[PDB]
């Protein structure tokens, strides 16, 4: 039996949705996702790896009075688009850049209802935006920005303890990108990784130099 899924205030509107998986190391490994509210709706910042968890985590906002106005998954795996099939069946509408949505349909997963790409997209006009530093953790790996509360969603390209599985990682360009993301928002005043405990900015330097001494020992 895994740990039931938790959802914890983290800023004015903005809750940390945690859920978890059993691999075969850390044994059940911890997986955070945001929601944000805007208005009186949601939107999911990475979906809970099933579709139970994701309906559990619906249904906590709906009885609270929000619509969910849809879901950004950060990267192909589950981690962040369990879900998906979930909230597809319920018309709830899903995003994810054209690479994941790529990634998905070649794996046999079901894709995400609205693609996008490019370096950054909007999700909601001057809320949350999404940014595609490059490969790193995943091919199509982005984050979520929320300029207003200054909140970065980094998913798993943020790695400031070790890099973890890279099984579908690009070793050589993820310091390109880590650098990128490091110029670009320094000024996070939180940083959520999805295995780790929120930090400050700091773990952009950190994810880099983990990036960097990753490349090195590789070759
Ligand atoms: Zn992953």
């Amino acid at each position: 039996s895994l740990p039931d899924l938790k959802i914890e205030k983290l800023d004015e509107g903005v809750y940390v949705h945690t859920s978890f998986e059993e691999v075969n190391g850390w044994g059940v490994v911890p997986k955070h996702g945001l929601v944000v509210l805007v208005n009186a709706e949601a939107y999911l910042i990475d979906t809970p790896f099933t579709a139970k968890d994701t309906e559990k985590l619906v249904t906590w906002f709906v009885e609270r009075g929000y619509k969910i106005k849809g879901s950004i998954s950060s990267h192909f795996h589950s981690a962040s688009t369990g879900g998906i099939e979930w909230l597809n069946s319920r018309s709830i509408p899903t995003y994810a850049s054209e690479l994941t949505n790529e990634l998905l349909k070649k794996d046999g997963k079901v894709q995400a209802t609205n693609s996008f790409s490019g370096v950054n997209y909007w999700l909601v006009k001057n809320k949350i935006e999404v940014f595609y530093p490059g490969p790193g953790h995943t091919p199509d790996n982005v984050v979520v920005w929320l300029p207003e509360r200054k909140i970065l969603f980094g998913g798993c390209f943020i790695k400031p303890y070790g890099l973890g599985n890279l099984g579908d990682a690009n070793i050589e360009a993820w310091p390109k990108s880590a650098k990128l993301l490091k110029s670009k928002y320094g000024k996070a005043k939180l940083v959520v990784p999805s295995h780790s405990e929120v930090g400050d900015a700091s773990l952009l330097k950190l994810t880099l130099e983990q990036a960097v001494k990753g490349l090195n020992e590789s070759k």
